[PDB]
């Protein structure tokens, strides 16, 4: 095989097209992708849905969350369905419908940090949200144990909230937006996708 196999793939897990292409009707904040996606239009639509049980996540688990912050977690799930340039993060996990996940997606610093701030007013219970919600009412609940704080409570830092949030799925790179060595989660597609020439970076030759 050669690096170049992992540019242009989507990841096998859950609703993932199997192999990416143009999606012309892609919803909202997923419509950055519309030309070359690993999205359905039906997977974007139900990502933005808050009470969907197609896509079943409680962003309003410690009362609602503040759009401001709210919409960096759409995009942050836009980027997970919709990205065909994340191959060189894929790592094999293994489970039913889940034979993949990221690993160290190299975010911008400056994505990072913008979606920090952009949540120090809203509020959560658990600075892990991969696993151990209590999911009895049907929809993730803070469990117990797990007392509702501020944000920087529980992400003290833009990396703590970043590379925590989903067990490592994001190392947070010191480059800047459009350095062309950073995956970014907010662009828009006027100028192309910039994380295409991201993964070509990565995928570069040994030596
Ligand atoms: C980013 O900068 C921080 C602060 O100096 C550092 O701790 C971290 O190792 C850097 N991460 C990189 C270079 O990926
Ligand atoms: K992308």
């Amino acid at each position: 095989g050669s690096r170049t196999d992992l540019l242009n793939v989507c990841m096998d897990a859950k609703h993932h097209k199997t192999k990416p292409g143009p999606e012309d009707k892609l919803h909202d904040q997923c419509s950055p992708w519309k030309k070359n996606a690993c999205c359905t239009a039906s997977t974007s639509q139900e990502l933005h849905k808050d009470t969907s049980r197609l896509y079943n996540f409680n962003w309003d688990h410690c009362g609602k969350m503040e759009p401001a912050c709210k919409r960096h977690f759409i995009q942050d799930t836009c980027l997970y369905e919709c990205s065909p340039n994340l191959g060189p993060w894929i790592q094999q996990v293994n489970q039913s419908w889940r034979k993949e996940r990221f690993l160290d997606v190299p975010l911008c610093k400056e994505d990072c940090q913008r979606w920090w701030e952009d949540c120090h007013t809203s509020h959560t219970c658990k600075s892990n949200w991969h696993r151990g919600w209590d999911w009895t009412s049907g929809v993730n609940k803070c469990p117990a144990g797990a007392l509702c704080r501020t944000f920087e409570s529980y992400f003290p830092t833009p990396a703590a909230l970043c590379e925590g949030l989903w067990s490592h799925s994001y190392k947070v790179s010191n480059y800047s937006r459009g350095s062309g060595r950073c995956i970014q989660m907010w662009f828009d597609s006027a100028q192309g996708n910039p994380n295409e020439e991201v993964a070509r970076f990565y995928a570069a030759a040994m030596h």
